[PDB]
């Protein structure tokens, strides 16, 4: 069994083994700042940031077939200080090609180029999607399981504790196919749940990156800060399959 983990329950500056992209910044305070926050301590507008794990992941292995399971952990929290303009646009956990690039701001979170449905895009996400785009249910914020594209296969509506942390936990059973995620909000015990059938060898390269994004919108104000306190992965992949 080949297996990878990793676990952050504080970041910290300068760790070699995260890789951070765009507005994403680790705070002295032990925080992950995905999309940046100007002096004023307000949320900046216009914003894409991404943080990628510094190793690939063996997802599946074509010579002897296996597929690999995988559970991920996270502490996030949202705060939307204001109700007007609205805010966006919100934050994923995602894997797809190595040594990838941030993609479209906005809407397609920095993991996507348009709203197409694409094969090519090779990629796998879990949103936490608060603004409404059109290709979007009208419910927002939401929570989204993204198969090579922005437009969710499945979604399920959730209510912001604005500000408060929230826990996630995402666990993919490669003998069922089944990706299920959880979010709960320990300050006021709301629990959500969502799942799908996703057959990784499908969609996935053999290796992948495996990494978080956030965005705030394009218009002025438009914005929401996309904080992560902690996060951890797993994964295991049998090396034989008799
Ligand atoms: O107002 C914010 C809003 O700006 C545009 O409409 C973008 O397409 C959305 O993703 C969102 O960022
Ligand atoms: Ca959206
Ligand atoms: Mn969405």
């Amino acid at each position: 069994v080949e297996t990878i983990s990793f676990s952050f329950s504080e970041f910290e500056p300068g760790n070699d083994n995260l890789t951070l992209q765009g507005a994403s910044l680790i705070t002295q305070s032990g925080v992950l700042q995905l999309t940046k926050i100007n002096q004023n301590g307000m949320p900046a507008w216009d914003s894409t940031g991404r943080t990628l794990y510094a190793k690939p992941v063996h997802i599946w292995d074509m010579t002897t077939g296996t597929v690999a399971s995988f559970e991920t952990r996270f502490s996030f929290s949202i705060e939307q200080p204001y109700t007007r303009p609205l805010p966006a646009d919100g934050l994923v956990f995602f894997m797809g090609p190595t040594k990838s690039k941030p993609a479209q701001g906005g809407g397609y979170l920095g993991i996507f180029n348009n709203s197409k449905q694409d094969n090519s895009y090779q990629t796998l996400g879990v949103e936490f999607d608060t603004f409404s785009n059109q290709w979007d249910p009208p419910q927002v914020p939401h929570i989204g399981i993204d198969v090579n594209s922005i437009r969710s296969i499945k979604t399920q509506p959730f209510q912001l504790d604005n500000g408060q942390v929230a826990n996630v936990v995402i666990k993919y059973d490669a003998s069922s196919k089944i990706l299920h995620a959880v979010l709960v909000y320990p300050s006021s015990g709301a629990i959500y749940t969502i799942a799908e059938i996703v057959d990784v060898k499908q969609v996935l390269p053999e290796w992948v990156d495996v990494g978080l994004s956030g965005a705030t919108g394009a218009q002025r104000d438009a914005a929401e800060t996309h904080d992560v306190y902690s996060w951890s992965f797993q994964a295991s992949l049998p090396e034989t399959n008799d």
